[PDB]
């Protein structure tokens, strides 16, 4: 049901509709001879919609942008990027291009900046401390604590209960850490936990990369990073 690298050729988008008026969006890209696969959200907000991430790289974003016309026909006004990584705002310029608003927390655009990344327009105010929620339009954006990165959000969709983890939460058959070059491997654990607390409701959980799941993807990604602490 939910699609996986081989039903993707590279450069195509394919969205999955968790709920009403919620999908998430996915694409892949090839990295030292693998393909990985890569997801964001999308929220209906009235008659517009609020994007979640890029889907990693320009022509990736673009075949983004032409997939929500195709199959849902609402303008996206508004993306938030949930960390620095190229997978999350590689797409920004393309995505300012065609008029959206780009946000991202300011500590999100300064390490952007020090990568030479994309550097969304926006900075999301109220999420710099370990535990801060703001609301952004049909979304709750959450700073759980540095985990996959020291700037990571995550998402929650309070209308149908999606929490969406970025890449600081691993789907369920990842059993060992993924690029952890910018982590917080001393706090992932305690960040998570804070995401435990604040949506022990939330029933769909979707990782940056894979087949979502439920709450379950927390205790499973706090294993995997302890694993790979004591390796
Ligand atoms: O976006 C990036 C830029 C990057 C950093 C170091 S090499 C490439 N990497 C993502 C990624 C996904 C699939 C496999 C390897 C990866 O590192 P990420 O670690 O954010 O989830
Ligand atoms: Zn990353
Ligand atoms: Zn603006
Ligand atoms: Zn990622």
């Amino acid at each position: 049901e939910y699609p996986t690298v081989s039903e993707i050729p590279v450069g195509e988008v394919r969205l999955y509709q968790i709920a009403d008026g919620v999908w998430s969006h996915i694409a892949t890209q090839s990295f030292d001879g693998a393909v990985y696969p890569s997801n964001g959200l999308i929220v209906r907000d009235g008659d517009e919609l609020l994007l979640i991430d890029t889907a990693w790289g320009a022509k990736n974003t673009a075949a983004l942008l032409a997939e929500i016309e195709k199959q849902i026909g609402l303008p996206v006004t508004r993306a938030v990027s949930t960390h620095f990584h190229d997978d999350r705002v590689g797409g920004v310029d393309v995505l300012r291009a065609a008029g959206v608003a780009t946000y991202a927390s300011p500590s999100t655009r300064r390490l952007a900046e020090v990568e030479g990344n994309e550097i969304p327009t926006h900075s999301l105010e109220g999420l710099s401390s370990s535990g801060d929620a703001v609301r952004f339009g049909p979304v709750e954006l959450f700073y759980p604590g540095a985990a996959h990165s020291t700037d990571n959000l995550v998402v929650y969709v309070p209308s149908a209960s999606v929490l969406y983890g970025g890449c600081a939460i691993y789907e369920l058959s990842r059993t060992s850490a993924g690029n952890v070059a910018d982590a917080d491997l001393a706090e992932w654990p305690t960040s998570i936990e804070r995401i435990q607390q604040h949506y022990p409701e939330a029933q769909f959980v979707i990782p940056g990369h894979g087949l979502p799941g439920g709450l379950d993807l927390l205790k499973h990604t706090t294993n995997v990073v302890k694993a790979h602490t004591n390796r």
